[PDB]
DNA sequence: CCAGAACGGAGCGTTCTG
DNA sequence: TCAGAACGCTCCGTTCTG
């Protein structure tokens, strides 16, 4: 029913973790040619259908966390 | 010398403070549209030049602390 | 010197296809 | 089934204008 890394619907399971659209795509940049991501808190940011854009650091590590690889 | 906002390099007095130019035209853009900005950490994010574009919130809030305001003369 | 507009780049999320 | 391309919107920051 809902993504693994932002709680927003989820559309199926892309990269073996049941995620939605934007955090497929989202993933598959952040693993290509990687982004210098820094985040501004304590690497523990609410990673959620809003606040997911604020942090693409903490939302990368819970796709590594789930699981998620481009196999 | 420094931004009071985020420590980049200050441009000059705007909005009543020591900013600089990023600064200026994001605070400009959060007062004069809607500024329903949400933190995603404890609302004390670090602001600084690396860090600024992750945080909307906390950052339009460090300019209210600072003391920018619309009508500084 | 400063306010505001404008321009171009980056990040993001959707739609579409096979 | 889902991976990928591509389009357009939003946000940003520098340069330009008044
Ligand atoms: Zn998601
Ligand atoms: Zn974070
Ligand atoms: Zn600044
Ligand atoms: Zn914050």
């Amino acid at each position: 029913k809902l993504c693994l890394v932002c709680s927003d619907e989820a559309s199926g399971c892309h990269y073996g973790v049941l995620t939605c659209g934007s955090c497929k795509v989202f993933f598959k940049r952040a693993v290509e040619g990687q982004h210098n991501y820094l985040c501004a808190g304590r690497n523990d940011c609410i990673i959620d259908k809003i606040r997911r854009k604020n942090c693409p650091a903490c939302r990368y590590r819970k796709c590594l966390q789930a699981g998620m690889n481009l196999e």
